[PDB]
């Protein structure tokens, strides 16, 4: 079994990395992820929009419009910084664990 | 760093400790302190809080071994969950790298 809180986290990481590659709109994101996952992850629009409201509510991402009009989502600098801390944070965890194996 | 994220990390480390072998609270705090070379000094209360949840979820059990000490064990479900979870997160790493090919 896997904690649902944990799959929700993974999906967040993947999404944030997509915007890290560059700004994008929802349909392009699921497509990009569906491809990169070779088909195992078909994200549903409804739950995905639900997640993006939280991130914008956290200022981690912003949104805007551009044409063929589509609403694009941007990785904010605050989002950029948080991702750095998180990866650096999680990097220390991997080191803690490796030491434990001694 | 999200406090939510530190609790997850703290959970991962503790479980990886018990994967090394059954242990008691002060032994676990010591092992983590050493493995982090002093950067993570967990207080007794936080482990009890976390272990109460894990014991209730069947992820760990406890037992008295001797000079009395309360030992904590990672159950079979816990091992499987750690296995499944680590497999899970490994899949994410590929999805992301594929995104960079994209
Ligand atoms: C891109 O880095 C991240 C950025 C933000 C959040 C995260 C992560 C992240 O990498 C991450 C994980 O790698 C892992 C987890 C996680 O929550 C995050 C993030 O939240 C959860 C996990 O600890 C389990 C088993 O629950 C396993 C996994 O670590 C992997 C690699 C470790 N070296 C260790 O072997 C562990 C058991 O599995």
């Amino acid at each position: 079994e896997i904690p649902k809180e944990m799959l929700r986290a993974q999906t967040n990481v993947i999404l944030l990395n997509v915007l890290k590659q560059g700004d994008n709109y929802v349909y392009g994101i699921i497509k990009q992820v569906k491809e990169a996952s070779n088909g195992e992850m078909e994200l549903n629009e409804a739950t995905l929009y639900t997640i993006f409201k939280r991130l914008e509510k956290d200022g981690i991402i912003s949104s805007y419009w551009g044409d063929g009009r589509r609403k694009y989502y941007r990785l904010t600098e605050i989002g950029h910084e948080n991702m750095r801390l998180a990866f650096e944070s999680w990097s220390r965890v991997d080191k803690i664990i490796e030491n434990l194996e001694a």
